[PDB]
């Protein structure tokens, strides 16, 4: 996350870190079994990290579960980057409490100009690297459709949206991938592009989750 701020420990509590002996992605924790990230994120040996806030130093309110199953979606295509949304099954259930909790799903697709809360791990410049030790937060609208074709021709589909600042310097960034966008207590996006990090005229680009609760639903119910 780059222009955010430290969000504090455990107030993310959807929030976690998909791990393969370092910090790769984010996800969001839906239920006490089930973790959504990106496809993009998708490799062997993750093991999902809850109630994390330094994720290099043991605090007192970690959970490290294994991934069982990591279901892509049917379509996810990894040129055009559509469908860019999986689901992480846990080997077995976390212990729901105040510091490792669910986000409920979208009943419906948020307007452009919503506000929402964006976190994440990962890259906190814009130009260079530093990684930051605990969880970093950014408030910022979606967009219009319009204005994110126009960043991006030929690239939105249905099933994206662009959120952040025009002008530049804040948006998510590489690390941030897989994590949560939560709009009026709802997992409306998850990390998924952009160009660079928090470039002028280059927001980022999220899946767009409304579009998949019912895959969700299914997907849950038949796994
Ligand atoms: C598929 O969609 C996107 C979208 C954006 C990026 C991206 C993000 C940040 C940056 C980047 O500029 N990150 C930091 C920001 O400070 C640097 C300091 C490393 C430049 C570069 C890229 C890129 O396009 O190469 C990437 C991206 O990083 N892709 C990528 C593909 C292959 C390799 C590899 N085999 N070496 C590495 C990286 N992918
Ligand atoms: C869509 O498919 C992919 C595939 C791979 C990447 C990627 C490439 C390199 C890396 C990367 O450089 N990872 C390093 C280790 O070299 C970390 C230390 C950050 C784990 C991260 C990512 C990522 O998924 O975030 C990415 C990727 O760069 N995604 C991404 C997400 C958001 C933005 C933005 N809002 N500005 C920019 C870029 N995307
Ligand atoms: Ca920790």
């Amino acid at each position: 996350i780059v222009g955010g701020y430290t969000c504090g420990a455990n107030t993310v509590p959807y929030q976690v870190s998909l791990n393969s002996g370092y910090h790769f992605c984010g996800g969001s924790l839906i239920n006490s079994q089930w973790v959504v990230s990106a496809a993009h994120c998708y490799k062997s040996g993750i093991q999902v990290r809850l109630g994390e806030d330094n994720i290099n130093v043991v605090e007192g309110n970690e959970q490290f579960i294994s991934a069982s199953k990591s279901i892509v979606h049917p379509s996810y295509n990894s040129n055009t980057l559509n469908n860019d949304i999986m689901l992480i099954k846990l080997k077995s259930a976390a212990s729901l409490n105040s510091r490792v909790a669910s986000i409920s799903l979208p009943t419906s697709c948020a307007s452009a100009g919503t506000q929402c809360l964006i976190s994440g791990w990962g890259n906190t410049k814009s130009s260079g690297t530093s990684y930051p030790d605990v969880l970093k937060c950014l408030k910022a609208p979606i967009l219009s459709d319009s204005s994110c074709k126009s960043a991006y021709p030929g690239q939105i589909t249905s099933n994206m949206f662009c959120a952040g600042y025009l002008e530049g310097g804040k948006d998510s960034c590489q690390g941030d991938s897989g994590g949560p966008v939560v709009c009026s207590g709802k997992l409306q996006g998850i990390v998924s592009w952009g160009s660079g990090c928090a470039q002028k005229n280059k927001p980022g680009v999220y899946t767009k989750v409304c579009n998949y609760v019912s895959w969700i639903k299914q997907t849950i119910a038949s796994n």
